[PDB]
């Protein structure tokens, strides 16, 4: 929120980083079952991002890196190459969360994880 990925959640969707960083089964920490929503897909698609990062050496829940957006869109930065693929993952899921503005549903945020059920779909 005064935090990096929050920061770009703001600027790319006009929303607050509380609104997304608990919503469906899959924006928070962890995920399991099937997504509610192409939103919540924007998060387990970002989830498996990270598991790559950190297959890769990087710990991306720690990474901090640096950015800017204009109008060519967002621009990724950071000392080390961990930091850039960080900002890479969220890059792409604050991108998807703006295009799945339209679909959006305040139902989903703060969803009760009891009700996230059937399969949990592969990275
Ligand atoms: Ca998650
Ligand atoms: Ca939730
Ligand atoms: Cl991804
Ligand atoms: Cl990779
Ligand atoms: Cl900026
Ligand atoms: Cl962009
Ligand atoms: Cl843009
Ligand atoms: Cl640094
Ligand atoms: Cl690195
Ligand atoms: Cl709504
Ligand atoms: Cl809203």
């Amino acid at each position: 929120n005064l935090v990096q990925f929050g920061v770009m959640i703001e600027k790319m969707t006009g929303k607050s980083a509380l609104q997304y960083n608990d919503y469906g089964c899959y924006c928070g920490i962890g995920g399991s079952h099937w997504p509610v929503d192409q939103t919540d897909w924007c998060c387990h698609a970002h989830d498996c991002c990270y598991g790559r990062l950190e297959k890769l050496g990087c710990e991306p829940k720690l990474e901090k890196y640096l950015f800017s957006v204009s109008e060519r869109g967002i621009f990724c930065a950071g000392r080390t190459t961990c930091q850039r693929l960080t900002c890479e993952c969220d890059k792409r899921a604050a991108l998807c969360f703006r295009r799945n503005l339209g679909t959006y549903n305040r139902k989903y945020a703060h969803y009760p994880n009891k009700l996230c059920t059937g399969p949990t779909p592969p990275c």
